[PDB]
């Protein structure tokens, strides 16, 4: 009640628990040898954040962005919406995007390409003048973050200098031509891709966006960050489910959700020193290992160079061991 | 014990309901009664409903789809199929999981429909699970019967048909006899204009199975509903304190009751006619919260159907088990 403890329960990582950053139900720890970083929806043990969103899945809402679509003809286009980062100024949080907005580079396409690995979400643009839909615009959008829009779009990692982007995968109704228009998308996204094929879990490190003053979280000794997997759609099979003939895709987040909640509610620096893991046992079917979190919020497992995916499939409980100093390494006994 | 069940972030700014996924900011009175399956829980570990307590997506595999006329451009899309078919669903074949308990508002020409749930999805292809890319749009989904020709409303699934219809022209509209539908389960409330409208779903259009128990007054005890800043069609930029109007969604349990309610059996923690009651402290006082082995919550309010604002609840505490038939304080 004073301790970390209560933030990783059993049933945070044997069904109920989703990710931060696709809020899809977790079936697997990722381990990530080369290391990452991550801020968006992603709290401390101090009660901070360093990205721009709450622990909440709702909706991304920017009031004046530039829209357009190419060409003569507005009829099945690919609508485009942008603005800078930094203009978010009704974000309490922060101002460099809307709460939701994903922390994914933006994966450009033109033409009658779909693009690969890009965060989808439904939604579409929106009349500055009176806060109606331009209805003729729903679609399936990639939204991220990139330098040289709008002619030439290119994926970016640090949030200065950025702009915000979406796009729609496919062609809208009718395209909207608007100097200021509104951007309205719900924050629970999807992965596109080109075809029915799996592909790998995502976002890869390398496509995450973060803000300066984000810590990065690497190995430490044997002890190797990692990052929560669970099922999330694909646009090329978008029926695609757990077990699916077509391939399991995975979408990975820093967090369980239930904990950037709870740490977002609570301050545990009296409760846990900076170079501590508080460690928890997860105990399987057959053997167990332990989880490791940081002060920085980053979860740890002693898997040293290993990328394996870990499957909970056969997670039976968890139980709190108690802090650790974050240079011994986590036991792993699966 | 159900104590912790309802602890103070439930209610201040963190639990979400169980029917929109919106935060929490009010107690929505419902003095004539209501009944509510769909994502609701009891404290005997069951749902008479056929969603689990999450929100994720709404996928089932056999409908049919279809567009009116020759030309398919900017086309009403039209998706159906009957319940009792959702066979993929480990909790209830009803209907998919997620879809929404809220009977069809019909709808033609280009006015939106007043108070329809809303989602964002499409048109799958069932053959191979590709989406049909030019049928994207926003769905009113909801029960019915009389589809495809004339669909209206039913609030009970037996002998119900599950309907999608898009509230806006698809791109390009698809005629498939076997078809899949894919709709994101947060939802939204249509409306014909920039206007709010009441809190959405009303008593009257709730959809339940057969079986369901409803809540009724017990004394001066009143069942409520938990009220969310919902979005709304009309003017999806609105939110709360809107000159537009403030637009709330309603559902019968907040999500995180739901949730837990559903990994244990809470069977043993009431006698017969007896109330888990917590004390909902605010700035200037306080009220009692009873919930009931049917998973139902009520307050002391009687015949009042004002919303209660939740803005200034400092905490929660939980009091202990009660006769249902004391009445619950109210003191605010
Ligand atoms: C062309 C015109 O007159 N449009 C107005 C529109 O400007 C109004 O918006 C509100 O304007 C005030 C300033 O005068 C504030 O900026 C409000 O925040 C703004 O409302 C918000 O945005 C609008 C677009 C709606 O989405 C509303 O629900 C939001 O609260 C509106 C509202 O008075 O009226 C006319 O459309
Ligand atoms: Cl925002
Ligand atoms: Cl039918
Ligand atoms: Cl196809």
């Amino acid at each position: 009640s004073i301790s970390p403890a209560d933030l990783l329960t059993t049933p945070v990582l044997t069904g109920v628990g989703t990710d931060n950053r696709w809020n899809g139900e977790i079936v697997g720890l990722q381990p990530v040898p080369g290391g990452f970083s991550t801020c968006n929806r992603h709290w401390n043990l101090n009660g901070s954040t360093f990205g721009w969103s709450s622990p909440r899945f709702a909706a991304i809402d920017h009031d004046r962005g530039n829209a357009s679509y190419p060409g003569s003809s507005s009829s099945n286009v690919l609508e485009l919406w942008y603005a800078s980062a930094g203009s978010a100024a009704d974000n309490p949080i922060s101002q460099i995007a809307p709460d939701g907005f994903p922390d994914m580079s933006f994966v450009p396409f033109s033409g009658t390409t779909v693009p690969t690995a890009g965060w989808v979400g439904f939604g579409g643009i929106w009349n500055s003048s009176n806060g109606a839909p331009f209805v003729t615009t729903v679609q399936a959008y990639e939204l991220g973050f990139a330098t040289g829009a709008p002619s030439n779009p290119q994926p970016t990692t640090t949030t200065s200098g950025a702009q915000i982007v979406a796009k729609s995968i496919y062609g809208v109704a009718t395209g909207i031509n608007q100097a200021t228009a509104g951007l309205f998308v719900m924050a629970s996204g999807v992965i596109s891709t080109p075809n029915s094929s799996a592909i790998t879990y995502t976002p890869q490190p390398n496509r995450i966006v973060n803000a300066p003053g984000t810590p990065a979280a690497a190995p430490i000794g044997k002890n190797t960050p990692i990052m929560f997997a669970s099922v999330v759609r694909r646009t090329g099979d978008i029926n695609a489910e757990a077990g699916s003939t077509n391939g399991t895709q995975y979408g990975a987040g820093s967090q369980p959700l239930p904990v950037t909640v709870g740490l977002s509610l609570n301050n545990y620096s009296s409760a846990l020193m900076p170079g501590q893991f508080f460690v928890w046992q997860l105990n399987f079917a057959s053997g167990f290992m332990e989880l490791g979190l940081s002060v920085d919020g980053y979860f740890y497992a002693g898997t040293g160079a290993s990328a394996t995916l870990i499957d909970l499939s056969e997670l039976v409980d968890i139980r709190p061991v108690g802090p650790r100093p974050s240079t011994s390494t986590l036991v792993y006994n699966l």
